């Protein structure tokens, strides 16, 4: 009886609420706006027009019953701040809150919304290391320093081998993963062979991957 | 450096263009709003008031001088297309584009944009991957059925170490990293233990990471 | 069974769809403007009230069973993008877009509109050559040199027969209709005589036409 | 040369201005859109920003010093109506206005319009001709049942000598000329021949022509 | 069966219509403005919500069966202008309509209105001569030169008599009623008394009125 | 000569100021809108923008010093009470408002204004007067009983003298003057005659000149 | 019966109707906001949605019932001054109005409110006097000299006495009450002490209580 | 002096601003509109136009600096509480700012206002209860039970000295002042009398002031 609410249908808004119902999850999609409301129907378990300001709307949803809720309205702050407000004031266990900047971020934390997300931010980030680096995917930031990253083997790693190509003590990092043509290995052996525009899934310290990159590829 | 020209200062190009120039490159802030043009001033290297859509305030800006264009405008539908194809008559090597919905990204496909990004529609898929499951921190997707999991230590999991948890064989998966305090131990050993409210880092199938969820902690 | 959408009533998409019924065709009005689909509902043969950007009211009227339609909305760009985008994602055979300006024209072209109409530049050139020349009523390039005009017979002309003006052999010209008094004469014998105020049909180079109208007329 | 006036640039307006211009008359572009004076000032003589329905800004333009004032403004009746009755004041030669409905016509009308056009009326009534008749390119109605047409070769016309497709007899018709890979035959011989997807000028009383499209191509 | 209509309530126009049915005529009052229907329903012998610029809106009043429309639209000049045409094309005897300015009446005059009424402009010099001349009360022009004009005696006539005050001799002017305490007097014969604040009518050139009101007021 | 300032330049102040400069008088055109200043400029002896609600802009008019001041603002009430209360504070002998509804004449009553006056309600009065009776042109009631009346002469009062027409004991009414050919004979003779289509000038009981009206014309 | 109307809810408006119906009083809450009307419905005996500028809807609620009416628009200057004045010639016996500015109090004093109110700025002069002194909690003046003020003690009164702190004599002013951990005593006894943190009620002229701040406390 | 600056001047605020300076201390009159700085102007030391929520305009205002803040904002919930905010990170002392609702009190609360203010809210009730009571002229309540009464003498209470009248006893309240014609007696003595249409102090619990204000007067 796991229960998710989301208010806010928006691009974010609208993304969680359909992603978490394809995944066979119980989602309640909320608007103030009955054209939102109707085209996030379809992608949820249930959609209500309400007017998650209004403290009598938001009970007669059954808020009290979702032990998840997101307030995915960035765009309007003081409805935010509100919806967040009132969802604290009625217990809500976890509240999921979508920001629009700095301060947002601040008075939503001083009145205790559970998670606060920066999806644009985050993101916006992500495609300059992309935009600086074309060689790289997509990674993950283990720490400040250390990080995996997904990268597309150039013409300079073309039929090469993991110990032709050895980084575990020629830049300090380690091979985790490699996609040929849709195939994938894992863990890969040192024999492995790497092709040009191949996926190649390093780890390890960020300028020990941009050493390799400069020299290796 | 590198010729980056960031086409709508927002949510997204606003964390582009602080982020690219952070990592030192010549970014040029374009925006119609002077407070915004203002606001990212600080951090860029030329931040212009122009109007994207106009071929004269365009030519002013010297916008075919630049390798990279980056329109982040996704809110105005019409001025983003307008912006993309004035920058394709104008033989830009790379245009990456923000995209509001399926027909957009359809419109920017025909009219030749080279890369065009939804950041909030993928970040909401990350964030409702962590509202259904509370233990993922992170993740990447190698493929639609293999994935890089972080995940927060719980108490079925502390004073556990890496031979006691088989993940190779119980499971096909893989320890990667723990993080411990701040501190961060690299391809672990198998002697090595884990203690509660830390961050693993594991590898493999979808399933078999989630069955070890299940399991394990 | 040949059918025609008009989106987008009017003027233009007005005067389509009221000439498009009256030559005894099945048309369907289409607009968003409760006022214009009832004003134009008594000139066609269906007319529903519909907003074109919506994939669901568009399949809702039928809009696959069209082999013709005609998006006249000219003034909302992105509106009749968004239509035409639709049309052809739904696999319309034959769409013609009203277009705006020569960016419109280019976005069109690339989302794979058939034709693209620009009615009022086209009828502001040819005012522009009527003004100019206030003896032209109307014309017809055949080439970028080679057109048929018709012509107010000045007082010079009065009374003045084919062979008396000759044009075949004096200004390369031929001459193929005369209206005098609302009687039409085609191909005129070497005989026929015009008169002051006819109408002459002359067909040649554009600079011979213009030769015979500086000193013949 | 000849005194043009402009008032009301549009696409209408703006297109009479441009084209006026290369045939390199006096057109004076008249608008009250800043950004509209400044769209067209590259192709007028003077471009001046005035609103013409003020009596003081009108006198200051000179406006009676021109024999020919097109007033292109068809969105703002009143507006229009105003400049009319304004220079009808001032005793000008001639007066074209641009107009909406029947009723923005006849106002026109009775305040002594010289020329009154309804640019989308007939072109839309072209646009739907051509239609109904995907054979039909361009024509030209010398009277409510005589017609030049401008039609494209099919199958059944290719190989087809002047002779073959007797016109003269078969139907009262006759081929004015035919136009092959850009280059033209004008007034051809009976032994010449027409290949598909070419351009065929014919000349006759509508149904007849019709009849040729029917029973010929 | 004399049939008057009110088409624009307003001050003047919902004053029209009122004191046409204190008379006790037939009079619809017609409204594009539900409020003013309603508020000036009680006062007239029909009242209808309805756009005068809408022809089938006219029709549907029965407006052909008015011998008298009063358009009383005066701050919308093309509402007006538009409902005039109307009502011109459609054959009402009479037509009578408020002004606004100097070309509102010029454009009413050229498409046929019966009457053209200047109501404030008139009220506003007959208020501007009762303030130059504070002694005038009401007045009416004869002519340019001659005129009537109510008067409220000073002290200066006090207590004075028709032969006392001579005017037929000594200003040219005649006495034509007297008003005292409510009640009053017609041709007043010679030994009749003015006294302080009464009302007196006397008529003739303007000038002489200023000559009596100088030296005898 | 005298002091008036006329605040609120509209169809009514308008006139006011402009008749009243006509008469030669300082008239102080004063408005909010500087278009409206500039338009009564060439009639006026100063015209100055300012906003009458406000306290220092009033005493930067000097309206201190004007024996006369009328607020013509009959469409903002506010601004029109709040004017008239400033005026009054500030000991102005004479103040004279235009109102709208019964409303604003009592609020303009209890903050002492002198004189209120209803244009528009006392000229639809007049005009449906006329309208009721097309034979009056002009009139003065007398009293609410007795009043002088402008008639237009008719078929049945060509050529009939006023010894014929006794009207002095047949209805107790009395001729005062006639007006033929833009000529005018003031206190006719009885031996005078009258033709049709003359301004005829009677005097009396209303219901006396209607019964003249009904049996004579 | 005795009965209370409360036209205009706000948070003045809604304070005064919650707190006279919180009295066991009879309250109708009017407001043209229905959801307004909805917000204070429940805290009242009756709410109807009304404009209250409406003589109909003013009669439609019982209006004339209402001993007490209190008009607590405050920001609409002219609506409120017409429900006053509508609420006058409706003959209520007590108007409580609350004004905006000195001019409204003045037209509301003008048209006969029987009580103006200004809650802000009378709470804003409180807040000042708190501000300035730290010292004092409520007051209120008896006179422009002589008050009553709250005060918290501080530690230069902790545990003295009422004769250790002489009052009547060293600065001529008396000890009323004394508020300690919540419980109060009245008329204090000369032997009871004020402890630190505690309130106490001082009366006299406005300098010697501000005298014994600077001295005693 | 003491360093106030009150952001937001209106109602409140500017009462707090024009009291505060009268009072003569330093207060800086911060608001967005021009004309509300024009205003306060020449009641403050300082008064600045400027946008208290952009951290750039608050640095240049050295709002740091001063002691005292008053946020009387109290209608833009979104920027009172991002004044708060800003004022709150910078350390400020004294944050006293203006509320509307109780979730507007709640976010200012959570983000560290020192004193929320209410006065429309507790004005309203003090004025309820002197509406139903209309002996109650002003009153400071004590404790929830007990209150200081300024009461209006009636005809029950002419006459009557103060011994006559034993609230001591009868009722457990005391007189605390007499206030006739302007003149005050403070204390008085139980001989004093009281005449009727008098300012009467008494003292006690609310009940028993009640019991005196039925059974006395
Ligand atoms: N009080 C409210 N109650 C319910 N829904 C609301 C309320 N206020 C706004 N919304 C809706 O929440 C959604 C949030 O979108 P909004 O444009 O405000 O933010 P955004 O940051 O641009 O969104 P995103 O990037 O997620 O698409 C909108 O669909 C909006 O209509
Ligand atoms: N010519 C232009 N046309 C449109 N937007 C422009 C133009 N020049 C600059 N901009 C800026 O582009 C930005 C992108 O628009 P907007 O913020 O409405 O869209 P969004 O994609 O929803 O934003 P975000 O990604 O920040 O959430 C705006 O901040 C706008 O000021
Ligand atoms: N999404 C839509 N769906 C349906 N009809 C639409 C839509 N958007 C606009 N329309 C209608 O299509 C018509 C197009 O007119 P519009 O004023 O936009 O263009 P225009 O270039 O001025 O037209 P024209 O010269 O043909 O009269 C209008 O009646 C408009 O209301
Ligand atoms: N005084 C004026 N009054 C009205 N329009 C004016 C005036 N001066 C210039 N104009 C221009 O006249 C043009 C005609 O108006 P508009 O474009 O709305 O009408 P339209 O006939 O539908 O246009 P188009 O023929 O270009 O489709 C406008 O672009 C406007 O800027
Ligand atoms: N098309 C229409 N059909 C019917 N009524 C209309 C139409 N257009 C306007 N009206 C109404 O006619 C009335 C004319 O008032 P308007 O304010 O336009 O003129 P005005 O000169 O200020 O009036 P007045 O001085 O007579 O009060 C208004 O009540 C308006 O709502
Ligand atoms: N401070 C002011 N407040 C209001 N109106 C002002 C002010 N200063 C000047 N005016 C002018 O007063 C005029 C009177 O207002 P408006 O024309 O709307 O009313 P109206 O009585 O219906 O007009 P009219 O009598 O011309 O028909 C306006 O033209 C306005 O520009
Ligand atoms: N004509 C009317 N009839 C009834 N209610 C009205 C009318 N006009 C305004 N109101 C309502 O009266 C209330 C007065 O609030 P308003 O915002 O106008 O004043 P305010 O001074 O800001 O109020 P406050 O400080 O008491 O909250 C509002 O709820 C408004 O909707
Ligand atoms: N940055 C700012 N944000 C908001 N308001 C500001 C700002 N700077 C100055 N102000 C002023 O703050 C004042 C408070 O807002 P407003 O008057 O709408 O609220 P209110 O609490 O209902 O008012 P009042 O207490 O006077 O009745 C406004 O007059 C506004 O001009
Ligand atoms: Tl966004
Ligand atoms: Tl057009
Ligand atoms: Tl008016
Ligand atoms: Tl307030």
């Amino acid at each position: 009886n796991k229960q998710f609410a989301v208010i806010g249908l928006g691009r974010f808004g609208g993304s969680i609420c359909k992603e978490l119902h394809r995944m066979g999850h119980e989602v309640l999609a909320v608007d103030i706006n009955e054209e939102k409301v109707n085209a996030y129907a379809s992608y949820a378990t249930h959609a209500v027009i309400a007017n998650a300001t209004e403290e009598n709307e938001l009970l007669s949803l059954g808020i009290r019953n979702f032990e998840y809720v997101i307030v995915a309205i960035g765009a309007n702050i003081q409805a935010s701040t509100l919806t967040t407000l009132l969802l604290k004031e009625l217990d809500i266990p976890n509240i999921w809150v979508k920001a629009q900047n700095y301060y947002h971020h601040k008075v939503l934390e001083k009145i205790g919304a559970d998670r606060i997300i920066h999806p644009e931010k985050d993101m916006g980030v992500k495609i300059a290391q992309s935009l600086s680096d074309e060689n790289v995917l997509n990674y993950i930031d283990l720490s400040d320093e250390y990080s995996i990253v997904e990268l597309l083997a150039t013409r300079k790693l073309d039929s090469k081998s993991i110990i032709d190509l050895n980084v575990r003590a020629k830049y300090g990092c380690t091979i985790l993963a490699i996609k040929h043509h849709g195939d994938i290995c894992l863990s890969p052996a040192p024999e492995d062979i790497i092709r040009e525009q191949d996926c190649l899934v390093i780890m390890g310290h960020k300028k020990d991957i941009k050493r390799f990159e400069n020299e290796g590829m």
